[PDB]
This record gives structure tokens, sequence and C-alpha cells, in this order.
């Protein structure tokens, strides 16, 4: 019943396997960081993400040029080894948390088996790994393996509150939209949240409220993971696909556009804003894709590496993509197995649906505005649980989600920045 089955210390010695010094792969060159493997294929490095993005690599503000008012800069986060210890309890609290309802137990199962595809050959008849889907670990000896894996939590960049989901591209395939997938690397943090209003007529109006209630940092990593989920199984929709809302006199006064992947990912009323036809297009461009994959695994006749035989690794992207074998050992896509698997990801996996299984309270829709960022501490357990978050039972904070109560769980919050207004 447990998803990261040790109790990590960030200071726990190097054992070569799952703590240790890592790279991660071709990016430009870097120092080995200490990362934590935290359950198989999920990685956590608590570390500010001064890597993945070469023009990302300074931790105080740009020349403001493209100066967002909802940020928040701290140069100093998440530099001193007791916060990394701290940054690594609430991450695996917060998985903890996920894996305690039944809808993230399947989600996280979803990305465990989700591994990007071996679509790397330029021979028809080989199937070989993608470089970028590994990190290199330094072993006990000193020297680096490669180790496939799927998701890894990485502090954020200057930005502190812009958590992004961060995949290495390749020269010619769109990974992350092909149905291959690629790991997928969350900026994110478990030590700042957002304040929201509980009154959808103040929530999305730009003018009104300091952000009363806290959303739940579980249902923040939730949402991320969603979109890893998308990736990994290579079915995210492209970022330029949007939806010039209409319904928000503010945002549209603004030239404000929200991607269909946003909204799909909050789920809930917000995801009826993508029209039936748009929608159907994208399945079939996915269920494209999958035929494509069906056609690479049975064209391939021979492995590359040591590490899996080749109808090994067969049937693990069978499993993956619930693909139908014959008895031929011909691989193909049954539409009802592909649809149900396809809703699974982008209908069952959502914000909204998380919201129910953590009975928390939170932001109604996608389409709001920003109110507050907030300096928290989940890690005590008299702050912060597995089972209720903020909630705590046979308290006067597990009624009326008092925990989340800014006003009323005053202690347990520190109002850094508001937002209303700057709009
Ligand atoms: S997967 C990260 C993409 C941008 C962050 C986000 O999910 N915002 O809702
Ligand atoms: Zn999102």
């Amino acid at each position: 019943m447990q998803f990261v089955n040790k109790q990590f210390n960030y200071k726990d010695p190097v054992n070569g396997v799952d703590i240790a010094y890592i790279k991660i792969p071709n990016v430009g060159q870097m120092q080995p960081v200490k990362a934590f493997k935290i359950h198989n294929k999920i990685w956590v490095i608590p570390e500010r993400d001064t890597f993945t993005n070469p023009e990302e690599g300074d931790l105080n503000p740009p020349p403001e040029a493209k100066q967002v008012p909802v940020s928040y800069y701290d140069s100093t986060y998440l530099s001193t080894d007791n916060e990394k210890d701290n940054y690594l309890k609430g991450v695996t609290k917060l998985f903890e948390r996920i894996y305690s309802t039944d809808l993230g137990r399947m989600l996280l199962t979803s990305i465990v088996r989700g591994i990007p595809f071996w679509g790397g050959s330029t021979i028809d008849t080989e199937l070989k790994v993608i470089d970028t889907n590994c990190i290199n670990v330094i072993q006990p000896d000193g020297s680096y393996r490669s180790e496939e894996l799927n998701l890894v939590i990485i502090g954020p960049s200057a930005d502190i509150i812009q958590f992004e989901c961060k995949s290495f591209g390749h020269e010619v395939l769109n990974l992350t939209r092909n149905g291959y997938g690629s790991t997928q690397y969350i900026r994110f943090s478990p030590d700042f949240t957002f304040g929201f209003e509980e009154s959808l007529e103040v929530d999305t109006n730009p003018l009104l409220g300091a952000g009363k209630f806290a959303t739940d940092p579980a249902v923040t990593l939730a949402h991320e993971l969603i979109h890893a989920g998308h990736r990994l199984y290579g079915i995210a929709i492209n970022p330029n696909r949007v939806f010039k809302v209409n319904t928000n006199a503010y945002y549209e006064m603004s030239g404000l556009e929200v991607s269909f992947e946003e909204l799909r990912t909050f789920g809930g009323h917000d995801a009826k804003f993508i029209d039936s036809l748009q929608e159907n297009e994208f399945r079939l461009y996915y269920y494209n894709k999958f035929k494509d994959i069906a056609s690479t695994l049975n064209k391939a006749k021979s492995i590359v590496g040591t590490t899996a035989s080749l109808q090994y690794m067969k049937n693990v992207f069978k499993e993956k993509y619930l693909l139908s074998e014959d008895t031929s050992g011909k691989f193909s896509v049954d539409k009802l197995k592909f649809d149900k698997l396809y809703k699974m990801l982008t209908e069952i996996y959502t914000e909204d649906n998380f919201v129910k299984f953590f009975k928390v309270l939170n932001r109604k829709t996608y389409l709001n505005f920003d109110k507050a960022v907030f300096k928290i501490n989940i890690v005590p357990k008299v702050n912060y649980t597995i089972y209720d978050g903020f909630n705590l039972r046979n308290t006067n904070l597990a009624a009326n989600f008092n925990g989340q109560n800014t006003e009323i769980n005053n202690m347990n919050f520190t109002k850094l920045k508001n937002f209303t207004g700057l709009f």
C-alpha cells in the first residue's frame, strides 16, 4: 500500500542504484546532481532546474522581457541541504497522497507502464532505444551506466511558480504527439501553493479577492502528472490548438487563449470547450499513430542492447498500448481497446476528478485568475497528511475545508505575493 518504499533522507549515502549522482543526457555539459529513485521508472532531483533548458540557467529575473505578473522569484530557494531534504520528503508525501486514492493508483500505474517507445532505429527490421529517454547513473566504481526512465520531478527554474513539463525532443519525431512518448521532467515544488476564491464570480474576475483558500499541492502535482501521462503515451494535444476564450469578458478583452491540452487536463466543464468534431479528429490521429507503432513492431526482427530480448520489448509495448496479438504474432490495434485507453488517459485522469477523490476545495475551472502564492510546509504531520491534506480529521480543520482556509488555518500559510489587480 506504499508507492515509495523508502523514506529517503537527502544526506543518505550514494549507492549507485536508487541514491546516485546522475547526468541527464546530451544537455550541453553539466555537473552530476544527487538524485533519488522513489519508484520503478520515477526519479526525484531536489535541485533547481538549471539543466533542461540552456536558455534557463540563471535563477534571478530576466530583463523583464517576458515578465508575467503571475511570477515569483527567489534565487536562494532550494540551495541548502535542509531544503533539499524537505523537498524530497514533501514530494514523496504527495506521491503517497495521490497513490492513496483509486484514481491516483490508476494514474501512477499508467505512468510506470508508459515506457517511451523504442523508435530510435534507422533500419525498419531493428528495435532500438531513443537516447534522450535515459539518464546516466554514476556507479559505485565511478563509471556511468545508462538507465531508461519515465519521469523526473525536479525543482523549478528561475520562476518558482512556473511548473512546466520538459522533455527532450527529436530531430524529426514529435515524441509527445506521435504515440511514442518521452521521459518527462516536471518542474514542481511542494513548498509553495496558490490561493483561489471560493465564489466562481470572484475567482474568475481579475480585480477581486485575495486568495482566501489554498490549493492542495497534491492536486497540483496530479495535474502535472496528467500531462505527463498524455506525453508518455504520445497523445498530448499540440499547444497551438487553443480555445479563443469567448466565455469570460476579461479573458477576451485581452487576447487570452487557453490550450486544448489544458482544458482536457482540467476536465469537468472545461473539456466541453473542445468541440466534438476536433476531439474526434484527435482520436483518429492518435489511433493512426498507434497503428504505425504496431506496424513498426511487426517489422522489427532484431534487438539492440543486452538489456532485454526482442519479444520481451515487444511484449512491453504490447502491454503499454494494449495491442491485440493474432495467431501469427502480428500486432494490431483494436478500436474498442484503443478508445478505452485513450479515454482513461484523457477523460478519467483529470484535475476535476482528483478533486472528487481528495474531497478538497479547488478552483472550479482553469479559466480563472491567480490570486496569491503562499509558502507552506506539508512535511510535518501536524500540518498535512497523506489521507487528509490540510483538512486534518478530528480537529477544527476537518470540516468545511477549514484546513485550506488560510484565514482559519493561518499558521500553515505565509502569503508572499498578491496577484489580484496586476492583470
Ligand atoms: S505540464 C506543464 C505545462 C504548463 C504547466 C501547467 O500544467 N499549467 O496548468
Ligand atoms: Zn496544465
